């Protein structure tokens, strides 16, 4: 019906010290589960795991989003589109039991900032407030991108979630991380050497590598290099796109800038939908494990 407006509400009598604690606990089960995925750890598919949540966003009626923290899942994560997502769930169920005052969409996002920063990346300014809305499930069916797409495809797509070029290209700089998982989505292989340090690596290897069109044992085509890494169709559609190349090769160039614009894409991504009160708290930028020395 009507694009109902969804406005943060902060946790009863919390503020930045409350949620440091929540960032702590997720920071030290990441370096506790340091095993999952041939010790990948769960840094990959918890930023990942924010990113689904926020990407079923639509700018047209304001469903979908971080906000309500509430979804459905096709085939209950058997589908290509979302296996996987549940490892990241199971991660923050127990942050979720010993800090249930904080809301799930505030959790699902909270834990892609920690995994990024405690992976190294850039520091991502992040807002408390989303509130579950249990009343309204949002189905993720169709609404994330396919990946045997071009850069046609992959524009027009981001555009639904209000991203231009230099968004798009600086939020797919995320696929330094982890890898594809053929039992998961029908990909197989990392972008890179470094799959839990975020760097400007995906970049370079677009650049950098020798890449050859194959077909993988799902019978999908997929790029692969020689030092074993693989681009997907839509990752490789960034340097087929003129105006998407001029960008890839600017990050590629500059880490900074990257780091920088970044962080600025991830937290719009993570607040899309959401209306801020002009007296909202101001976004917290939390301290690493590292800079506490914990
Ligand atoms: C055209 C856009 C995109 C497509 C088609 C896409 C597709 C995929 C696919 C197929 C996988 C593999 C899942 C698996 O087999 O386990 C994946 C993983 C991942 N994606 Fe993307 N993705 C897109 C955008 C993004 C963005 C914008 C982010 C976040 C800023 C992101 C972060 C991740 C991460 C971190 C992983 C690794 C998860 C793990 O290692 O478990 N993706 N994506």
């Amino acid at each position: 019906t009507t694009p109902l407006v969804h406005v943060a509400s902060v946790e009863k009598g919390r503020s930045y010290e409350d949620f440091q604690k929540v960032y702590n606990a997720i920071a030290l089960k990441l370096r506790e589960d340091d095993e999952y995925d041939n010790y990948i750890g769960y840094g990959p598919v918890l930023v990942r795991l924010a990113w689904y949540t926020s990407g079923t966003w639509d700018k047209h009626d304001n469903t979908g989003g971080s906000y309500g923290g509430t979804y459905r899942f096709k085939k209950e994560f058997n589908d290509p589109s979302n296996a996987g997502l549940q490892n990241g769930f199971k991660f923050l169920e127990p942050i979720h039991k010993e800090f249930p005052w904080i809301s799930s969409g505030d959790l699902f996002s909270l834990g892609g900032v920690t995994a990024v920063q405690e992976m190294q990346g850039p520091k991502i300014p992040w807002r408390c407030g989303r509130v579950d809305t249990p009343e309204d499930t949002t189905p993720d069916n169709g609404r994330l991108p396919d990946a045997d797409k071009d850069a046609d495809y992959v524009r027009t797509f981001f555009q639904r979630l209000n991203m231009n070029d230099r968004e798009v290209v600086a939020l797919m700089g995320a696929h330094a991380l982890g890898k594809t998982h053929l039992k998961n989505s029908g990909y197989e292989g990392p972008w890179g050497a470094a799959n839990n340090v975020f760097t400007n690596e995906f970049y370079l290897n677009l650049l950098n590598e020798d890449w050859k069109l194959e077909k993988n044992d799902a019978n999908n085509e997929q790029w692969d290099s020689k030092s074993g890494y693989m681009m997907l169709p839509t990752d490789y559609s960034l340097i087929q796109d003129p105006k998407y190349l001029s960008i890839v090769k600017e990050y590629a160039n500059d880490q900074d800038k990257f780091f920088k614009d970044f962080s600025k894409a991830f937290e719009k991504l993570l607040e899309n939908g959401i209306t801020f009160p002009k007296d909202a708290p101001s976004p917290f930028i939390f301290k690493t494990l590292e800079e506490q020395g914990l």
